[PDB]
């Protein structure tokens, strides 16, 4: 019932701008990219003329001992490749002035949120993501950032809506931030560094727990589904698989057509830089490539509800997936068809937003027959040492978001530079 956004940074009528009543003004530099499909994803690279300058209203700089403020905002921050990115503290977004205010900055595996009063007092939050993990939910992909301060108290880091760290800033006194805010890698000794920033917004007080929750479901809810990293999913385009069940296994193929099948196996294997990353190999297995059907939108993103054609990739050639519904068995055990051949068996998929917490990244397919009848999500069962990925009406039969409905949640992984692996072939 009342407005605390003092700036929402958004994409409108081909321009970044303040849609806050105080239309602060944005100065963007020549070497700031926008993502082609969604404008609000800005690229800053570690260049100079890579930032974003916004020039806040006298009103609304911050210039207290007391008010409280929160700001929000997603980041996707490419992996951390190289020993020259250890103890190197560079900052993203500056609003500090003759030594006192407010910035984000990051180092490695590291968000920190520093205050600093006009008596040079400082506090800092940090954010603390592990490298040395087999699958992040951090490296490289969207995460949503929330800062709260109350200056009776403590300030807070949330990120996907979750408390971090939290730490007391009540010794700390006025703290006068600049009238500008600076978007730029300030310090940073990785040349190949950038980050991707959306949505960003000041609020004029903290956000609570509800708040933050609320405005993490309202920045992530969409028609529109995602791939691993959090970017819009696409037709045409190929994509390892992930399977949210067993995400050390990945998806092969046993014999193209219809006496063959696909399954899981695993391990992934690992990549890595010593002291730097290991996590586990991303680009593995047989790549899906997601083919309208249904859809009479002329773009190439895909929607919540989309019913499509999944094609699998065998030695860079399309096939179908595709299964015989009268096979015995709930579970319909699911092969790579010659895409002309066909016929009658059962290939549509109904593609699916689990609506779970966050970015609608977490993709069900749900196949149904020519008549539109569902078959049932598309999981895996075990024949009975191998996992074969099978269609069945028991995982639609399962509780919401359990564990039971986690062999039929699925991400779609494409190479990604901020990823940086290396594909076998
Ligand atoms: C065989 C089996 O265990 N499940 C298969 C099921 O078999 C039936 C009975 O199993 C259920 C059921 O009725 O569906 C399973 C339900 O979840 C239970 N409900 C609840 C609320 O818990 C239900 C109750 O326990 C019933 O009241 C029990 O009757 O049971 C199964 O117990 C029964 O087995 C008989 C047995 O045949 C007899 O010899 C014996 O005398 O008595 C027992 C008990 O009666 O058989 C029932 C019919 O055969 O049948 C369905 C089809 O209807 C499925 O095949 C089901 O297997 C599941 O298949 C789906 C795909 O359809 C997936 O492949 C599941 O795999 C996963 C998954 O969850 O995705 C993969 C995971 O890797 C695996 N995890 C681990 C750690 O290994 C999980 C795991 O089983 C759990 O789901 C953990 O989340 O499974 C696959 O399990
Ligand atoms: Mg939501």
């Amino acid at each position: 019932h009342m407005d605390t956004s003092i700036l929402n940074l958004r994409y409108e009528s081909n321009h970044l701008i303040d849609l806050s009543r105080y239309a602060s003004k944005i100065n963007i530099g020549s070497k700031v990219n926008f993502d082609p499909i969604d404008k609000n994803q800005i690229q800053l690279f570690n260049l100079e003329s890579s930032k974003i300058e916004v020039i806040l209203k006298n009103a609304i700089v911050y210039n207290s001992m007391y008010e409280n403020f929160s700001t929000s905002f997603w980041i996707r921050i490419p992996k951390y490749f190289n020993s020259i990115s250890l103890n190197n503290e560079y900052t993203i977004i500056n609003c500090m002035e003759n030594n006192s205010g407010w910035k984000v900055s990051l180092n490695y595996g590291e968000i920190i949120w520093t205050l600093q009063d006009t008596q040079e007092i400082k506090q800092r939050v940090v954010f603390k993501y592990s490298q040395m993990i087999n699958i992040s939910d951090y490296i490289n992909r969207w995460i949503f950032v929330t800062i709260t301060n109350n200056r009776l108290n403590n300030s807070k880091i949330y990120i996907n809506g979750r408390l971090i760290d939290q730490k007391p800033i009540s010794n700390l006194g006025n703290i006068h931030a600049s009238n500008n805010i600076m978007f730029k890698l300030d310090g940073c000794r990785d040349t190949h560094r950038y980050i991707w920033i959306k949505y960003f917004n000041l609020f004029d007080k903290e956000l609570n727990e509800k708040e933050i929750k609320d405005l993490y479901d309202n920045q992530s809810n969409s028609g529109i589904l995602k791939d691993f990293w959090g970017d819009y999913l696409q037709y045409d385009k190929p994509y390892y698989m992930l399977n949210l069940y067993d995400p050390n296994k990945y998806v092969d193929v046993n014999n193209v057509g219809i006496r063959g099948y696909m399954y899981l196996k695993g391990p992934r294997g690992s990549v890595m830089t010593t002291n730097i990353y290991l996590n586990s190999s991303l680009y593995r297995g047989t790549k899906f490539i997601i083919k309208k059907y249904a859809s009479g939108n002329k773009d190439n993103i895909v929607r919540n509800n989309d019913r499509v054609y999944i094609n699998v990739v065998v030695k860079n050639k399309e096939y179908r997936l595709a299964t015989n519904a009268s096979q015995a068995g709930v579970e319909k055990i699911l092969s790579a068809l010659e895409i002309p051949d066909v016929g009658n068996l059962s290939q549509v998929v109904v593609m699916k937003s689990k609506n779970d917490q966050g970015i609608t990244n977490k993709c069900k397919m749900n196949l149904q027959d020519n008549n539109g009848n569902d078959i049932g999500f598309i999981g895996f069962h075990q024949f009975n040492n191998i996992a074969k990925l099978v269609a069945s009406n028991w995982y639609n039969r399962q509780i919401e978001r359990s564990s039971r409905t986690l062999g039929c949640s699925w991400e779609f992984i494409p190479v990604d530079d901020g990823w940086g692996e290396r594909p076998l072939q």
